C-alpha cells in the first residue's frame, strides 16, 4: 500500500517546472502519474515548487480543513501551481482535462512523524 504521504508526493508535487507548458499539460501528468489508470480523477493540483518548500507548509500557518479537521497549514507565501480538471468531454478510457495554471497560497492537511503533507485541502 502506498504511504500517505507518497501518494501525495505522487499526486501533488511537480517540481520539475515552473508552470505548466501548456494546454495539454494535464493530460499528460494526470496520466504520468498514474490518475486516469483505472478512471479519470476529475480534480488534481499540481504543485511547482520544491518538496521542501511544500513540506514547510505543514509548519507555517494552522487554519481549519473543509472537513473541519484542524491539522491544515496555509502557504504564507504563494506558489505556482496547475489544476487540472475533467473537460464535459472527458469519458474513461479517454479522460481530457482542462490545465488552469495561477500562483496561489496552497492549503495542506499535515500528519506523522515527520509532520508531512497528506491532503490537498485547496488553494487561495
Ligand atoms: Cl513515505
Ligand atoms: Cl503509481
Ligand atoms: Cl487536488
Amino acid at each position: 500500500k502506498e504511504t500517505a504521504a507518497a501518494k501525495f508526493e505522487r499526486q501533488h508535487m511537480d517540481s520539475s517546472t515552473s508552470a505548466a507548458s501548456s494546454s495539454n499539460y494535464c493530460n499528460q501528468m494526470m496520466k504520468s502519474r498514474n490518475l486516469t489508470k483505472d478512471r479519470c480523477k476529475p480534480v488534481n493540483t499540481f504543485v511547482h515548487e520544491s518538496l521542501a518548500d511544500v513540506q514547510a507548509v505543514c509548519s507555517q500557518k494552522n487554519v481549519a480543513c473543509k472537513n473541519g479537521q484542524t491539522n491544515c497549514y496555509q502557504s504564507y507565501s504563494t506558489m505556482s501551481i496547475t489544476d487540472c480538471r475533467e473537460t464535459g468531454s472527458s469519458k474513461y478510457p479517454n479522460c481530457a482535462y482542462k490545465t488552469t495554471q495561477a500562483n496561489k497560497h496552497i492549503i495542506a492537511a499535515c500528519e506523522g512523524n515527520p509532520y508531512v503533507p497528506v491532503h490537498f485541502d485547496a488553494s487561495v
